[PDB]
């Protein structure tokens, strides 16, 4: 396999399906990436993550630099060996934490409170030390809402940081030869700024392009409105990654608008909170109505949890605070997401994705 | 397979090795039973529990009657179906909670504070509703220390309760035909009382005999002293079960004294707390000295955890409070216990158990 090759096998409207080939494996698109923030996808062995259908998982520069440390992970042989996942890993750059989990910001980078520093150069270096396959440029996720002036200033800094990220990545031969680098579009909800950002990123040139600055409280209508004009600005022949999205309905609509890659903590995090995804919409397994329900979480789901255990049992586990409850909920939810992505890929391949989206929504929101 | 058949294949001194055949499976003895208090062995799928080598697991009447409820479990098809473990299950009777997790005690039984009641009849009924394979008599675990007078009074009540347990079990045809009933010897640390208890239990007649009233703070020397005279009082041709024991060294010494069955929360509970068992003694994986240790938890252990992950990774997981840390620690510890039991069984079968015990101790306590 090559360092990086994205091939589009089929299209329907703005939707695409295909593959990213990388050294550590093939990624089927549209793709959902389970989030593995602390060098683990919560409550799952890597083999279980793979069994659900995942081709790639997400790590974070910010969290790993704090614990257990980037240099430490490198000394131990890199993130893949450390956690036991041998397939591709995408790492976020820390740019979301620049306004999240305080800080001192400047043109040079960001200092976080022990004191830690991130900059385009340090972020790219950390991602190298982790041995990330898809490296994200170091950016700033503009807060929402933002005024046009502030959104512009923020976006402009991010584009300068994108160029610095590109140069840092390229100067490190082992990284440049074995990993890929994605740029991140900013510009808040403003079409002109999104266009300027896209132009700057395409001029620099990246292996893939993320739509940043969304899933920050704007709501689905606004997010879709921004995607409507933003995705066509990105190079057509490279993957489009919508950061932090999202709920199943968000994913379907984003694919309709040309997005190829997704990640979110929702299936893992909300799973441990009792929320299970089903084709008839989400349920909260903690609800008393499930206490004697012998049916599986979802009637059609092919996952191992739905083959073996009842709603009643999982209800008991989650209510009791049992670790097995988190394990089963998470495996089901991630498997559900992967089944959704598979149905999306198949329907685009067969030229019936529009019908699938309609059918999905009718049942999910019944 | 029969309802119950215990066969002794080989002996060395007081130690025995053999099998218990029951309808749901064969139990190799000496046996370690992982504890599954809330209808789950903590942090493990039943398939993983089986993969470690476990033939049987333990549930508790007290905990399950409170949550999710005994009648509820029966309505849902019984404990085996509920939790997805199809092999034998032994259930404790609630007698330890009679002084543990307040209460109002009388000759009739015990009322626990919502208000719940246990008696020999109700305990046996609950165990029936759960569908337990090995039912424990309802007893009272005498507190330690106890005066001879109080130990005698307590033991005498337990023997009356043992007869009531026998009659309740026998009056329920489906239970009598498909499950087994074990009596529990009491008498604190007093030889004459232990003898009276053994005589009473043998007169009633049970499928197996537990040594109760130990692992209650007495310490290993005293526990071994009591076992020295107590185990030979029990019928030789039936299994001997030491309730609540214990650490690896406790198990080895108890087998040397004629015990066939063990359970304890130690490998599961202490696993989540960071303690890992090794042939060179226990370690606490939280310790900073393990932060960059690439070796597995134990150098010889055949478990899946030791095949795949480093001390360094597990150290990180436990320090970070990650669920996968609990999963990996628990799987290793239970697998370690099962490997210990296998080495015990093989060594007795080969007439070299005395040498094994000596070799085990020399290395474990080096
Ligand atoms: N680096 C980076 N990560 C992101 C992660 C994100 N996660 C969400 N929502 C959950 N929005 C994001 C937006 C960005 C962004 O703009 N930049
Ligand atoms: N029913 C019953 N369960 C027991 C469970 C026990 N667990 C421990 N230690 C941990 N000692 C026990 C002792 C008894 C006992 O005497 N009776
Ligand atoms: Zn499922
Ligand atoms: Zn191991």
């Amino acid at each position: 396999r090559p360092r990086f090759s994205f091939s589009i096998a089929a299209r329907e409207g703005k939707a695409r399906t295909g593959t990213i080939e990388m050294k550590r494996g093939v990624i089927r698109t549209p793709a959902f990436m389970p989030v593995g923030t602390a060098a683990t996808v919560k409550a799952l062995k890597p083999e279980t993550v793979r069994a659900t259908g995942a081709d790639i998982i997400l790590g974070n520069t910010y969290h790993l630099m704090l614990r257990p440390g980037a240099e430490r992970i490198a000394k131990l042989g890199g993130l893949h060996s450390f956690m036991g996942w041998d397939r591709p890993i995408l790492t976020d750059s820390g740019g979301y934490q620049v306004m999240s989990l305080l800080t001192k910001q400047s043109e040079e980078g960001v200092t976080f409170k022990s004191r830690h520093m991130l900059s385009p150069e340090r972020s790219i270096e950390i991602q190298h030390l982790l041995g990330s396959d898809i490296v994200m440029a170091f950016d700033e996720c503009t807060p929402y809402p933002a005024t046009p002036s502030r959104a512009a200033s923020s976006m402009e800094r991010s584009m300068r940081w994108a160029k610095r990220s590109r140069d840092a990545f390229d100067s490190r031969k082992e990284q440049a030869e074995n990993a890929a680098l994605f740029g991140i579009q900013q510009g808040s909800v403003f079409e002109n700024l999104r266009q300027q950002s896209a132009d700057a990123l395409a001029e620099i040139g990246f292996d893939g392009y993320a739509v940043g600055g969304l899933a920050v409280g704007e709501g689905q209508d606004e997010m879709f409105r921004v995607l409507d004009f933003s995705v066509p600005m990105l190079p057509d022949d490279k993957p489009h990654y919508l950061m932090g999205v999202g709920k199943p309905d968000d994913i379907v609509g984003a694919v309709e608008r040309g997005i190829d890659m997704f990640d979110c903590v929702l299936p893992t995090r909300s799973g441990r909170n009792g929320q299970a995804f089903t084709w008839d919409g989400p349920i909260n397994i903690r609800n008393a109505r499930f206490s004697e329900d012998l049916k599986p979480l979802d009637s059609e789901c092919h996952c191992a949890v739905c083959q073996k255990w009842s709603r009643a049992y999982i209800h008991h586990l989650i209510r009791a605070g049992e670790i097995l409850g988190a394990m089963l909920m998470t495996e089901h939810n991630i498997a559900f997401y992967q089944q959704l992505m598979q149905k999306i890929r198949d329907s685009i391949s067969e030229g019936r994705f529009s019908q699938f989206a309609q059918d999905f929504r009718a049942r999910y929101f019944a």
